């Protein structure tokens, strides 16, 4: 029975390798990858592999992973794919650790802007988190950490983070960590996976897609926000995508709205998870 050998890169950044049969179900190296991990609650999590351009892709867990990477590695990472609304609500703290390590990278990689006082409050939590208790033995007025709190480090926000660092005396990495998810739930680009596209006029927008519903960033002109339950229908069609706006009150018609995206590829990979929010923020 032959065996592919598979590298899956963690949240902390660290590479699990392990085999999988050659014709098995993207499900089969998910348990794999959760049960390394210790995590029970794994309906928020996936796995996503580079595609033949390095856009990232999500591994279907119920489809052959050799249909999917097709003619690429079998290298893969482990990631947030459904960010809770609120957190607190999950049953472990070892979801939440998970969750925590994801927004890191959101943060450090720019996906989720953060003002100055939020990126140092996040920052002062994870330290608290990982080192426990300030100790001014290790940070002199020139302390530089070696946690990657934002896309831009400067020696402010390091200041910053030392501060309120200091102000969490007695705090548990679970408490802590359930501190920083509080903040960063908060932020308007929290759980939004965005999609260049252009109106039906060629105006280039992005489309975000999140747990409240489909998000319109037109930029120069509004933002314009689809929760799911006015969402019928999602489709794609060669480059298009198109979403039928579901008729008001007193209305007599639903109303359809489209857009084109880069390739048909990028319709598809939006179609998709859109589908996938649709249903997995309808079952809260
Ligand atoms: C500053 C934003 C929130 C808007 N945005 C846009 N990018 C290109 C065309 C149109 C846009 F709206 C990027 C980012 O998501």
């Amino acid at each position: 029975p032959k065996s592919m050998q598979c590298k899956v890169i963690l949240l902390d950044g660290s590479e699990y390798t392990c085999d999988v049969e050659k014709r098995s179900r993207g499900q089969v190296l998910f348990d794999k990858v959760c049960e390394h991990l210790n995590l029970l609650e794994k309906d928020y999590f996936g796995l996503t592999y580079r595609d033949a351009e390095n856009q990232k892709n999500w591994l279907d867990p119920a489809k052959e992973i050799k249909k999917q990477v097709r003619s690429g590695a079998w290298h893969f990472s482990f990631n947030v794919k459904f960010y809770p609304p609120d957190p607190a609500q999950l049953s472990e703290d070892i979801t939440r650790y998970y969750l925590c390590l994801q927004l890191r990278d959101d943060i450090v990689s720019g996906r989720l802007p953060c003002s100055f006082v939020t990126l140092a409050l996040l920052g002062s939590y994870t330290v608290q988190s990982e080192l426990g208790d300030y100790d001014p033995d290790e940070c002199g007025s020139d302390y530089i950490s070696e946690f990657r709190f934002a896309p831009n480090h400067t020696k402010e926000l390091e200041d910053k983070v030392i501060e309120l660092h200091k102000s969490h005396r007695g705090m548990t990495p679970a408490e802590a960590e359930m501190h920083f998810l509080e903040n960063a739930k908060k932020l308007s680009m929290y759980g939004v996976d965005l999609h260049h596209a252009k109106d039906s006029e060629g105006v280039e927008i992005m489309l975000g897609v999140c747990a409240s519903g489909l998000l319109i960033y037109r930029d120069r002109l509004r933002i314009n926000r689809f929760a799911w339950p006015k969402v019928l229908k999602i489709s794609y069609k060669r480059n298009n995508f198109y979403i039928k706006i579901r008729p008001g009150e007193f209305e007599q018609f639903e109303s359809t709205i489209g857009f084109k995206l880069p390739n048909h590829r990028a319709a598809k990979r939006l179609w998709k998870v859109c589908v996938e929010h649709h249903t997995f923020f309808r079952l809260l």
